[PDB]
């Protein structure tokens, strides 16, 4: 892997670090060439036409809000895609991801999210309310429909994820939300973990499809709360129940 990032000058770097602490959230597609955003799609396709999973639940840790979408799951991604595993510890890369963040980056200490492709395809799907486990994520928009179908990301930054009492609606009441409308080809950065974010349902039968790629700071090298809620993983897990 040869040519993956632009190079971003010094005052790129300052707007986009003041963004992404302001909002939780920057446009990063300035930073990833046009190719390897390419070749990410060509590859999300083949790995959906062979591993894609479909998902339907409430999850019990954020409030039971929806997960309505098709999965591809993480051990699955890294064993069959050397693009998205050598783009994952790619230092052009994380280099200026971490100069963006203000911090270093590592790889997802628990093997199940490093990757995570999902597919929305029926009227109604959804990623519901929800945060990360671990601080960032990259996120590749590989196809996304137009504005009024739906599939905008909803964010509320600073806040956090109390998976025993998530209070999700005392944070939208608390905060405004903002809206984000990004078109196929686009890739952005989150903070996960602070990040209060959700995709709105799509109105209609359509393809969003999104590459996640995730990494640890330094704050999630420490041990945390179990909790079985890894429902990309794994949907019979004890926070999840089946849609009526
Ligand atoms: N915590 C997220 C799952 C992220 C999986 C990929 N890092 C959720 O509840 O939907
Ligand atoms: O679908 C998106 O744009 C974001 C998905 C998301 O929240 C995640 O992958 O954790
Ligand atoms: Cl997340
Ligand atoms: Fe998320």
């Amino acid at each position: 892997l040869k040519d993956v990032c632009a190079p971003l000058e010094k005052d790129d770097i300052r707007r986009l670090s003041q963004a992404f602490h302001r909002f939780g959230i920057v446009t990063v597609t300035e930073l990833i060439e046009p190719h390897t955003r390419k070749l990410v799609r060509a590859e999300a396709d083949r790995l959906l036409d062979q591993y894609a999973e479909r998902r339907d639940l409430r999850l019990a840790t954020t409030d039971y809000t929806r997960r309505s979408m098709s999965v591809v799951p993480s051990e699955t991604i890294a064993a069959n895609s050397e693009l998205v595993t050598g783009l994952y510890a790619h230092r052009e890369l994380l280099a200026p991801l971490e100069a963006i963040a203000g911090e270093r980056l590592h790889p997802c200490p628990k093997a199940d999210e490093e990757f995570l492709i999902t597919r929305q395809e029926q009227r109604g799907d959804t990623h519901g309310w929800h945060w990360g486990d671990f601080s960032f994520a990259l996120i590749w928009v590989l196809q996304a429909p137009p504005i009024d179908v739906g599939g905008l990301l909803q964010c509320v930054p600073h806040t956090t994820w109390d998976k025993a009492s998530p209070q999700i609606n005392r944070y939208l009441v608390e905060n405004p939300i903002d809206t984000y409308h990004f078109e196929s080809g686009d890739v952005y950065f989150l903070r996960t973990d602070t990040t209060l974010h959700r995709t709105i349902p799509l109105r209609e039968d359509t393809t969003r499809i999104i590459l996640n790629m995730t990494w640890a700071g330094e704050r999630d090298l420490s041990r945390k709360l179990a909790a079985d809620d890894r429902w990309w993983d794994n949907a019979e897990v004890s926070a999840a129940r089946a849609i009526k």
